[PDB]
């Protein structure tokens, strides 16, 4: 499956631009093409923005939502 | 409230660390704080993989997810 990086957005019609990573020309993304199941678990360098709270593990992150 | 990056995740038990941004401790992030509003939009910056397809608009990311 191939991977890229989010290049630019406008929320005001829901679309926006990816940059393919292995090469080739930008993709036109509208947010009806996200898989909310791609999203229900969080990714190792992903970008992050959320409430702290201190829950049983200590301080922790709640309403995690993209950033 | 805040936002930062994460710094690692695990798929089996579905918890991770969140490196604040503005400084701080590693905060503990588990998948059920998500929230799904979240990320129903794509944003700069955002890592995401996809699958690729011809639409309206020309070459498309269809399916896309977190990377």
């Amino acid at each position: 499956m191939a991977t890229g990086i989010v290049k630019w957005f406008n929320d005001a019609k829901g679309f926006g631009f990816i940059t393919p990573d292995e090469g080739g020309e930008d993709l036109f993304a509208h947010f009806s093409a996200i898989n909310m199941e791609g999203f229900k678990t969080l990714k190792e360098g992903q970008r992050v923005s959320f409430d702290v709270t201190t829950g049983p593990k200590g301080k922790q992150a709640a309403n995690i939502q993209a950033a």
